């Protein structure tokens, strides 16, 4: 296991949840990390990510505004805030990590991921 990935469960309409992701500290500060989602029946949606060094994020369309990637690289984790939730947002939401050199929209960079944590918007 590479990631491990914290949050999840049952939220209404207009709510908030926080997921988070964890790896070792040995490497952590080397890997973008991201969160992709899937619905049954569908393929794995990209949904934020965020460099290494954390200067630099990016967001699918229909989140920006509501949902907040970060990092904490002294605590080895990082976190999706994710705000205002809708019944569009309803999925399995993966941790993703890959290297530092890859550009963090590349779904080809993505090495690593989590087992993935069921988000159910009421």
């Amino acid at each position: 296991v590479q990631l491990q990935e914290s949050g999840g469960g049952l939220v209404q309409p207009g709510g908030s949840l926080r997921l988070s992701c964890a790896a070792s500290g040995r490497t952590f500060s080397s890997y973008n990390m991201g969160w992709f989602r899937q619905a049954p029946g569908k393929g794995r949606e990209f949904v934020a990510s965020i460099t290494s060094s954390g200067d630099k994020s990016d967001y699918t369309d229909s989140v920006k505004g509501r949902f907040t990637i970060s990092r904490d690289n002294a605590k080895n984790t990082m976190y999706l805030q994710m705000n205002n939730l809708k019944p569009e947002d309803t999925a399995t939401y993966y941790c993703a990590r890959g290297l530092g050199i890859y550009i963090i929209r590349a779904r080809g960079g993505y090495d690593h991921w989590q087992q993935g944590t069921q988000v159910t918007v009421s």
